């Protein structure tokens, strides 16, 4: 199956998202048209410490008007290596770097209009040079991390995504 | 919560189409400098985790425009401000599947995609169902299979297989 696109006409190129809108092939000589935002993707990394906790940042998602306290991620190069950027992106955003980054999932956030794809990694063996403004750093355990989630603090899918998995873990 | 709040000075609508809105917002930093904002505009939705009697997972399978594919997903719809979501969830059961059911109980809400889009999804999980782009049944280990080949490839739809995965390390 597919909507062949016949005709696209671009929106909106912007630092972070383009907008496009296609017109589609249906069945029965049908046509249709599909709003596409285009994304480039990202890669959100999975990072447990030696203390057993994980590493997030807050940070205000105007989007939201609110601040969520999320797993470390960042943009996708385009063709670049997801791995490279998940190292970089740790480094960048925590200062941990590590001996082992490991691919765990992909998945589209919002199928229904955005075509961007979250790439997370799990990464292992933390080490940290003690040597931004707008991003807290935040270590948390598996329990405190699960009452993020109750008040709302934990709000986005490759976060809870994250939780999970580690839920998953432990009960194994 | 509001850490680091980026209050808006000035919006610039983009784009009002069937599916999203798109704006751009200027927006004051906490230290006074000025930046821009893309945020896309985007109903919330119910999404509902369906279990029948025979421990199987309820899914529909569409096209996906934005990603050329068709995934396999939970059943989900537009949340209708003045309707409770409880409804909405019902309501949505019943038309993507048919199925009936005793309870509809809400487990978690997230964003898709905070960095650009304000969606959220309200995930509600249904028990006790009766039979009162196709619907698909699918044991734990059938979708588990569906998430390596990538055919479940969403993040609610993810999340759900997740709480599956829980539930049933749960039940023993």
């Amino acid at each position: 199956f597919e909507e062949k696109t016949i005709k696209t006409e671009q929106i909106f190129s912007g630092r972070v998202v383009k907008l496009q809108v296609d017109d589609v092939e249906l069945p029965n000589g049908q046509t249709s048209k599909r709003e596409i935002v285009r994304h480039p993707g990202a890669v959100a990394v999975i990072a447990i410490t030696n203390e057993n906790k994980i590493v997030m940042v807050e940070q205000y998602r105007k989007p939201l008007e609110k601040s969520i306290v999320e797993i470390p991620a960042g943009k996708l190069e385009k063709g670049e290596d997801p791995r490279i950027t998940a190292l970089r992106e740790l480094e960048e955003e925590t200062g941990y770097e590590c001996e082992q980054m490991e691919w765990l999932i992909s998945f589209a956030t919002s199928p229904g209009f955005a075509d961007e794809i979250i790439h997370i990694y799990v990464a292992k063996g933390l080490s940290k040079k003690e040597n931004d403004e707008f991003v807290d750093l935040i270590e948390l355990t598996l329990d405190e991390a699960l009452q993020y989630i109750k008040e709302q603090r934990i709000y986005d899918s490759k976060t809870v995504i994250a939780v999970q998995y580690l839920q998953l873990q432990e009960a194994l």
